[PDB]
């Protein structure tokens, strides 16, 4: 049922090894129409948590309201870069450049630092063609390309475009509180990866906010064209979202056009179905990524029990299988019947 | 019953993520002496129990007929990086048998420690099984074997006589019941045998401190906790909690981690084991828990707990050096 109140998380992936569970995790999930109605709720929906990267499309809005995106012939595969945790794999990287190029920036207006790719096989990649990273491998160099290209664009200098009250976080934080209705602060601020404010809400509020830009509602006209325009874009070029071998990249291809995800670290998810006009977010209480994964695609398979074949490829997500150094299979990791 | 919160890690002035788990602290008469959580229910330890495994290769005369030393031995219960001392340590073990990398069955994998696995990258094209962190253990057993005259080919099938002898040693340390409905197939292939948190700890404090075991036993499993704490290097590697644990107080702190979030401990001088789990399987919150854990014993030594205690709080920093939050064992282990 449905308690928008309760503090207690409840085991939502069982990770297995024989016959027995070895690992297991809790988490939370909120599922919110457009106009805020909670449709299905897991675990504390109402303690603040930090999104992370999971709401790097509210924070792609500066870019496409500002008209910086349309003034630099941003298509699909810059906005859902700006709206990436990319692998930073060489496509991207080169993307990235392109946008700072356009605004008349380079690599040295990155204030986000560099590092290793968090994907193994692009980690061998970069390790066998490069001394070290640069800026533009940061998973985040797209959204932080963005910012910059939305400050070059209304003649507004960049330079620690990172902190608190620079001109553009004092954007973000407007926009952030008008979508989801959640009270930005200093209180509830942290640091991000890439040294820009990140703001802990509740999940409840959070998924709100997603379906607002999956819907438009409670939007103002401006706004909600330029959230649809951010979702169809990461839907549009999923590659460029996440990448090579990525969750994010391969559930938004199961149902191309119809499903928006978005990971964070720290075990948050966010999605989106705008035909079924829903939000949703969620957290594995410890962080882990892999218990993320299979809630969002155990939460998303819920809408699609209509459809065999989408139903069947979101709940192989929610049900992985793991294999060892040899090939053979070990036991799975799968959410739990909280979710059927 | 629910694990209690064992592992904060906050950002900014919040809690981000929360970890729960058990511990359990016996000493070699089977007391236990500090626990959390739920220490009963059947853990699998993973490689957290590589020096129990070790002990045929040991009892067997295997490791004095090949001239072995601490450094093969702290490699036989190593989950180590790959490191190409450890690659060449393992070849070496392999050759004494007659054998070479063909004989492993535990298959290859990339490391495990980020900066080693970018030196493999540059100078391989890919991993063999010498790198697989189970590849001194996996010699060992295959030393084991050969110098008994048994056939190492499918030494990580159930009855195979490596196997069937592993689970009698392992029922004897730790009075567990092991057997086919309790095993899975651990990363390496060979068997895993989940037990309660309780019988692990028990177990790792007969071996620090001869309580209960036969003379033979008692003495291979004293040789092979001092060889871990004499060469932690050969244990795991560069860069890595279990050798850097193990170089805060020289010889007298043994630990070893296991896969999905489990560590393993001893202090013989305390004659004190330690056993414990993460419950969602995170290294970092096993790491401040089995540092935590350490601690409780040290207090009033406070060069070795201030190091301990670093290992139990520490500070998370973002690409730019920033420090943005810290992973913290909670208040449950100073009570
Ligand atoms: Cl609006
Ligand atoms: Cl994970
Ligand atoms: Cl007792
Ligand atoms: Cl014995
Ligand atoms: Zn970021
Ligand atoms: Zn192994």
């Amino acid at each position: 049922g449905i308690d928008p109140f309760t503090m207690t998380n409840p085991v939502t992936v069982e990770v297995t090894r024989g016959l027995l569970v070895e690992s297991r995790h809790r988490g939370a999930v909120a599922v919110v129409d457009g106009d805020g109605k909670l449709f299905f709720s897991l675990g504390d929906i109402d303690t603040a948590v930090f999104p992370r990267s999971a709401c790097k499309a509210m924070q792609a809005l500066p870019l496409v309201e500002s008209g910086a995106a349309d003034a630099y012939g941003f298509g699909d595969k810059e906005l859902a870069l700006a709206c990436a945790s990319h692998n930073g794999e060489e496509e991207h990287v080169a993307l990235a450049a392109s946008m700072l190029s356009r605004a008349g920036r380079n690599v040295e207006a990155l204030e986000c630092g560099a590092h290793w790719s968090m994907n193994q096989k692009v980690l061998i990649q970069q390790a066998r063609s490069l001394d070290a990273p640069t800026a533009l491998h940061n998973n985040c160099s797209g959204k932080h390309a963005g910012f910059i290209c939305a400050c070059c664009h209304r003649d507004i200098d960049p330079k620690g475009y990172v902190g608190y009250e620079h001109p553009l976080q004092v954007e973000i934080r407007a926009v952030m509180e008008r979508l989801t209705g959640a009270v930005l602060g200093a209180e509830s601020c942290g640091t991000d990866g890439c040294s820009i404010p990140t703001y802990a809400m509740p999940l409840r509020n959070l998924a709100h906010g997603f379906a607002r830009m999956a819907t438009g509602t409670g939007l103002e006209p401006l706004r909600a064209k330029a959230s649809r325009r951010l979702i169809e874009a990461c839907m549009a070029e999923p590659f460029y979202v996440a990448g090579s071998g990525r969750a994010c990249t391969k559930l938004m291809q199961i149902a191309p056009g119809r499903i928006f995800v978005k990971t964070g670290a720290e075990g948050v998810f966010c999605a989106a179905i705008p035909e079924k006009g829903i939000g949703i977010s969620l957290k594995s209480e410890d962080g882990a990524t892999r218990a993320a994964e299979a809630m969002v695609a155990a939460t998303l398979a819920r809408f699609f029990e209509t459809e065999e074949t989408v139903h069947a490829a979101l709940m192989a997500f929610a049900a992985m299988p793991m294999r060892n150094w040899n090939g053979i299979h070990v036991g799975d990791i799968r959410a739990t019947s909280v979710f059927s």
